[PDB]
DNA sequence: ATATGTATACCCG
DNA sequence: TCGGGTATACATA
């Protein structure tokens, strides 16, 4: 089914990475098969790629907010 | 305010780093700090559908004939 | 009808 | 609204 996962971040690190151009979707879900066959650390070498990709994220988009209480 | 990041997934590993014992806020964000400190670039993910297809075919084409005259 | 992201009432403090 | 994380409700592609 679909699962939806919420790092309510503001704090960590998520602004930035989505900032760019990828709201954790296919990020997490990596990070997980590693974090999830390893969870704890692990270490590589030279990226041997080049990085050739641009912005202009343009898919996220709401947010909202009405004060008119505080809860009991 | 804090800002609700959610990645609508579930079997993409996600499930997988929580199913242990942490929901990843924390390592999300913080992974992402690295992805987006680094932001090198996406690794496109390719795919592998075949496009291929046959036909063979030979129906038949049969007719009749007249007489005819002219009468006198 | 999904896929994806998000807000929000709730929970405890 | 209070928040992590939730579902659904809702927005958006």
């Amino acid at each position: 089914m679909k699962q939806r996962i919420t790092v309510t971040v503001d704090s960590d690190s998520y602004q930035l990475l989505k900032a760019y151009d990828v709201n954790i979707s296919g990020l997490v879900s990596t990070t997980m098969q590693n974090e999830a066959r390893r969870l704890r650390a692990e270490r590589w070498k030279v990226e041997n790629q080049e990085g050739m990709v641009e912005v202009a994220r343009f898919i996220e988009m709401n947010g909202s907010f009405a004060d008119e209480n505080k809860d009991w």
